[PDB]
């Protein structure tokens, strides 16, 4: 009588630690939902399946959803390699998923009936090239790690700063773990940009800004979601004060929505919930809305399309859309300032 979902997650393995956050994430969102009265007064309920992460597993996995009739709709994976590979049975038999975390582009694209709650790397580029232009700058220095997301968010970042009349002064492309920063100073010095963009992860970006401030460089500092973490002040300390960056989730928000869910997560889990537990939760929450919407009778198909019209939803994660024509996923992300040792909602 109650309709399924089945789930398909890594619990054994290397990345069993992503598995565990997503059943506690997902248990908290279906518990509510349910107490909320189900689907029309219809409970819903998750069939989990140890996907390992491994493809071949996700395969057989995908098969025994797509057979039993029950399973309408699949929460989907941890990797985009594992979601991909079950994906395409997804697609071809008709079944919606949603991955709470595949980011790589190509996902999106294997069939119509992919989804996924977080973004794509790049997604972060143009809405910080924006911003910059937005609070006034026209010349900018961009250094970014040569990792997927850092060469693909920096081009998007340099692409859309120009779009809107800006010039990158200064593009500086550096392998994770470098630790030189001295030449980069020093053009950063003879070109003088009038503001830096980092698109790298707060272990590289602490040391390079510790070294950039110790030169006397007073230049504000903008980045990339990657540095959103406690240690970048632990590693970074004075030298990361006024670092800006925005990211979906906000740990230490203000908005009701997000802390009610830190709440209720550190309050029953008695630990702080990551930006991976942040999308499993939204990626239930997004299902469950599409269901209700889909009612009762909802069918695979039917689900499908309710899933695609996801415009407006108020996740832990930010304000969340599926475009109506690629179905990716873009989100209102909350801009933050590092002052006083800690993040700051500005």
């Amino acid at each position: 009588l109650a309709l399924l979902l089945g789930y398909e997650l890594p619990l054994t393995g290397a990345n069993a630690a992503y598995g565990r956050v997503f059943q506690e994430a997902a248990r908290l969102q279906l518990d509510r939902f349910n107490a909320a009265g189900g689907v029309g007064g219809r409970p819903v309920d998750i069939l989990y399946a140890d996907s390992r992460d491994d493809a071949d597993q996700a395969r057989t996995i995908a098969r025994a959803f797509v057979d039993d009739p029950r399973v309408v709709g699949v929460l989907g994976d941890f990797s985009s390699t594992v979601s991909m590979a079950a994906g395409s049975i997804y697609g071809k038999e008709g079944m919606p998923q949603l991955s709470p975390t595949a980011a790589h582009p190509d996902y999106i694209k294997i069939s119509p009936w992919q989804f996924r709650a977080i973004t794509t790397p790049a997604f972060e580029g143009p809405n910080n090239a924006a911003w910059m232009i937005g609070d006034g700058f026209t010349s900018v220095a961009v250094i970014g790690v040569t990792t997927d997301w850092g060469l693909s968010s920096a081009q998007a970042f340099r692409k859309a700063f120009e779009l809107r009349g800006g010039a990158v002064v200064v593009n500086e492309e550096v392998p994770p773990g470098n630790r030189r920063f001295d030449d980069v100073i020093d053009e950063i010095e003879d070109e003088a940009p009038q503001a830096i963009y980092l698109a790298m992860a707060y272990e590289d970006a602490a040391p390079f800004l510790r070294a950039l401030r110790a030169r006397g460089s007073a230049l504000p500092v903008y980045g990339s979601s990657a540095l959103y973490s406690p240690k970048f002040i632990d590693l970074g300390g004075p030298a990361v004060e006024g670092v800006r960056l925005a990211t979906a989730f906000v740990l230490g928000a203000s908005d009701p929505v997000v802390v009610e869910f830190v709440s209720a997560y550190e309050t029953l889990y008695g630990a702080i919930p990551t930006l991976f537990a942040a999308h499993g939760y939204d990626a239930v929450g997004i299902m469950l809305a599409a269901v209700g919407r889909a009612g009762p009778e909802v069918t695979r198909e039917s689900l499908r399309d309710a899933l695609a019209a996801t415009d407006r939803y108020a996740g832990v994660t930010g304000i969340t859309r599926f475009d109506p024509e690629t179905r990716e996923t873009t989100k209102i992300l909350t801009r933050l300032v590092v002052r006083e040792g800690d993040f700051r909602v500005i």
